[PDB]
């Protein structure tokens, strides 16, 4: 299967950092990955014309930075905007988990946001490559489920 995934979020949260790691780069990315014994190719659009960007993907990844409370609030704005434009899979991502001292958003607040959105939540660190692979395999699983 071939899927389009759009990365949404406030500037500076790590969208491009996460896309490049997935794409294997040091825009858009493609890459086939095997999830649960089945291969799937994901086309990741790191392009966040808001209306135009929101009317495409087969899934959306809303990213905020755990060190930026404002970016977390922006995640809620994006979810509302998305509801006004599109039952497509949404994954909420709290990035920069490695910056422990500068955290501004707790893991609990992230999990609570996910309960409100009724979506999957994961925390990542583009700096350490932690949970990056898990994020995209998760997008594939959520798409198949829907
Ligand atoms: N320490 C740390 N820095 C990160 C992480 N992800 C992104 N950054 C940094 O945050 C800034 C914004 O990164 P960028 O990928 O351009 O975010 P974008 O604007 O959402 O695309 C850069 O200074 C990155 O080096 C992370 O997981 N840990
Ligand atoms: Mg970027």
């Amino acid at each position: 299967s071939v899927y389009k995934v759009l990365l949404l979020g406030a500037p500076g949260v790590g969208k491009s950092a996460l896309a490049r790691i997935f794409g294997g780069v040091e825009h858009t990315y493609d890459r086939s990955i095997v999830v649960d014994g089945e291969e799937a190719s994901l086309m990741v659009y790191d392009i966040w014309l808001p209306g135009h960007c929101m009317a495409m993907g087969d899934a959306y990844v809303i990213v905020y930075s755990v060190t930026d409370k404002g970016s977390f609030e922006k995640a809620s704005e994006l979810r509302v905007q998305l509801r006004r434009a599109r039952d497509v899979p949404i994954i909420l991502v709290g990035n920069k988990s490695d910056l422990v001292r500068s955290r501004e958003v707790s893991v609990d607040e992230g999990r609570a946001c996910a309960v409100v959105f009724d979506c999957k939540f994961i925390e990542t660190s583009a700096a350490l490559h932690h949970n990056v692979q898990a994020l995209f395999e998760g997008v594939v699983r959520q798409i198949r489920l829907r």
